[PDB]
């Protein structure tokens, strides 16, 4: 008869992870998972919580979210004597506040019909338009844009941060004329390439594989792809704080965890997932967290986007767009 | 392998659908059903059938859509004759661009702890503020808001419609000063109804359900309750119309459309459902489109809300809000 | 050796709390008071409160914050049987996070200059440009202003809540036109009198009564005056909680209450400190929450300001400015 | 019973005042001293001296504005003979417009926790990130920011003015990418440090002084720091010019002067109040004007900032910060 409320984004991502991971803990543990979805879980976050009563038990909400959650006192401070499946994950992929639950790129997609040979390969590239031509589109936000505009720049993938925020909004802003359409969803991204309206952008690997499987001629590389993460965490005041702590132990369980990858494009947040035998090789090498994948790429830093630069650099954006 | 994507409104809701229409379709019929999840497909549906190469096969989407839609030339004109349960479906129950899928409501809901006895019953008790103290909310939008505002005014439910606009938004005039929210998701006004923030509001009967099973002491009635569906389409040129329109018929089937009741408070598109027994009656009588039930409700008329009359309600609404 | 920190928003005020109330209570308790000071301390408490560690324990405040403070969690739910001054106080002054410190009004003040004779006397009299020309200035800022707009169209004091923010904003547009200034500080809205720039506006009691007694030949009257109030309340996380809960206790101690009002043209958050004989009768019929005075006009609601209503009421005022 | 009004910038700051300065004098003088507060004066001196008939007489401001105001008509010329303990000051301490009033300085301020031992002792170690890492914030303001900018590029304290402007927003383009905040209220400066936000800053001592005496592990130094100064003056028109004058006199005796450091951490105007025994050796020594701690500060040129370069570059901060 025990109870959660677990938040995600929907879509096919939802849909992969009730597969993957809900049903089966919610069989394990003998209780009823409600789901919600919601594009941006961070402002209803914060009015849930501060009423003292959120309808929301667990979240799975990109990582920079969390440790600002938990910085902010939103968020509960784990005890991981009581999630032994996290506590077993290396340090790097929990904080105190959460657990590393799936890792997502954002990548350099573009049309094999405009590029059947010597497809752009970095934001360099991306940048010249010159030797690559073609439409282009990027995302409305500066997330993951702003580490792209700043390797098109010539900055290492592994020298980043702190973002020189300066430096790469004057990139963006020399770009802006050679940018088809700056897009607001997922979807969108994945429409633009399928009927042509760009030959390249900057988009989710998932949306990409997606409309590749589809059939659309796409691909991407992640080679400068900037890899990042969603984690779960509990929030305070969870009506069901007790059945919650259990879920998330399952939720990072490696079986679960390696059979996410098995109905869609993204890594698992637990790295023993790979240790399982449940994702063959040809699958793993298509993952953003697989190693010599993970490797191509930046890897985002939250603790740099959780704090007051990423808060201004996000104040930046709106006043960039004109 | 044939395949189709599948669009829906994601949450509790597209949960629910999966394990009761679109694993035993796909099951059944042995193909890939993907999923996507979307709050309103109307803009991204022109954008991707004006490129004559949409990503979307097959939406689910509020009933008045597919008209204005199906007019405008943006889903199939379906051919009921592959369509055999749908096609013997009553007419009032499909276009010819579409077929009912589900029904839902948006209600009176209340809290218990404010109303232990005598609640609010009707439309006419919520704008009746002196004999029913308490904060409330309602939807910021005209849709189901006009119609309890008609209501509340002493218009009779089956009397609605062609709706007297003017007067709507007079009795609406005459409320405001009393609203304290002005809602604009789902999950915030099951926030609202959970914090105590408001003692009584309009909202979806599913949202009220949902956060009285997490323990919540609030309640919703039926009673002038206005009963609303969303219908399965299929976008002009979807890449996979054939396997689409085979979807559909498996869509409402009448055992598969039964199942959708267990796992979540809306009502079958198709009502054949209610003769399959797999309904129990206790929970029958919960449903939205339950005779009993739907008996004391405003029936939604999409055709006044898809005509120029309602087009030019929603134009006034902004107006109105400020 | 004991210590806290308490904020008000400095000036006169502050040091006439330093008087009557800060330095005798440090006295009295033992103690050491640190104190600072901010024009609105709403923002800072957030941020404050949210980092786990505020440098603030104790903050004077307009009592609407202290009710949403409490309502978000930010202040501290107080312990009334440790606080005996305060419990003894009656209810209505007093919250379950925070206790009535003193009363101010925003009143209508006028040149005698202008009007030796038949001064402006209500806010139907303000809005008559015809009847009563000159000059005019309102805050920039809806608090109290929407008040009384709704007054000048006729609301009487005792019936404004829930405010009719349509009708307010409204009957704030026909007078914009004959507003010379919207002014943003007190001391400016003492210099415009001071000056002659305005023959009336609306302004804080004791900057007209600071400004006429420096010589200025100007008045204000209490009848349709807004009686507002600020409050005591104590920061979640406050680092020095038990110092804090004491001090409380002298702050609103009978003696030291009527000792502000010999200092400054506020009353006394405790409405016993009229039984002390401190408070001369002169003088008190001088002040903002005498009887008489409090009879002339309209209480301000800070259940109505504290509410989601009151934040929409907010945003509306920027729109408002053009 | 003759009076005055005199204006600060309120906090523990204008207590202090009170305490040592204000209540002594009145008392001396048989006068009432009205208090006001604000956190810059300039803007309502225009206005107010402009109109003719200020309500303000004495302004305690930064002393740059002084040296403007002064040439600008808004203050008046002084007349020493009328005002001897300022006449015995040395001409260093005064203008034709004002006297010194009080010492403040802007630090290198740090956390011991994160620096135990070694912390960073000049502008040469904050700029010096990868020997000393951790957050940091800077104020969002070109005053005391470019010279320490110029210090940390190997200037020498006593070799600044006048400011190689462009040197300095050379280095602090820089160091922006490692600006974790940009400050804007010395309340908030504090509490960056008090809630590890952030590991060093610059900041005024005044405000570090009280973080540290409520207990936060953290400290600062003078080396390098920037020595700044309040001066007092007179609006020009004020309406008790005699009072002011007679005030002024007493606000810089040496003895009142020298009580000021007993109740804040700041240095007299007066340094005469060094002599007067009234201050402890040990209290002394953590003064920012004393001797040795003027001699590793750098003093600011008053007459570098009021001069056109100085609005030159102020000016260009805006340009920067964007």
């Amino acid at each position: 008869n025990a109870q959660i409320t677990f938040v995600s984004q929907g879509g096919a991502y939802q849909a992969a992870q009730t597969v993957a991971i809900l049903d089966p803990s919610a069989k394990k543990l003998g209780i009823t998972i409600n789901q919600d979805s919601i594009p941006d879980a961070w402002p209803a976050i914060k009015t849930q919580v501060g009423s003292g009563k959120p309808i929301w038990d667990v979240v799975d909400t990109p990582t920079g979210y969390c440790l600002r959650g938990g910085e902010q006192g939103l968020i509960e401070k784990l005890d991981f004597s009581k999630i032994p499946n996290a506590a077993a994950m290396p340090e790097a992929y929990r904080s105190p506040y959460s657990v590393s639950y799936e890792f997502y790129s954002s990548v350099l997609a573009y049309s094999q019909k405009t590029f059947p040979k010597d497809a752009p390969n970095s934001w360099v590239d991306f940048w010249d338009v010159k030797k690559f031509p073609g439409r282009r589109a990027l995302r409305n936000h500066p997330i993951a844009t702003l580490e792209a505009a700043l390797m098109a720049d010539g900055v290492a993938p592994d020298k980043l941060y702190p973002l020189d925020v300066d430096r790469a909004f004057k990139k963006l802003e020399e770009i802006k004329p050679h940018i088809t359409v700056w897009w607001t969803s997922g979807a969108q991204s994945a429409q633009l390439l399928n009927d042509g309206e760009v030959d390249m952008e900057m988009a989710w690997n998932g949306r990409v594989s997606a409309v590749a499987k589809e059939g659309a001629k796409v691909s991407f590389t992640y080679n400068q792809g900037i890899l990042q993460s969603t984690s779960l965490c509990i929030l305070k005041g969870a009506p069901n704080l007790e059945t919650a702590v259990k879920f998330l132990n399952e939720a990072v369980d490696p079986v679960h965890q390696a059979n996410l990858p098995l109905h869609i494009d993204y890594g698992p947040g637990n790295p023993k997932a790979f240790e399982t035998n449940v994702i063959k090789p040809e699958r793993a090498a298509q993952l953003p967290s697989e190693p010599a994948n993970a490797a191509k790429q930046a890897l985002m830093s939250y603790a740099w986007w959780s704090s007051p630069a990423g808060e201004a650099a996000e104040k930046r954006w709106a006043s960039f767009m004109q």
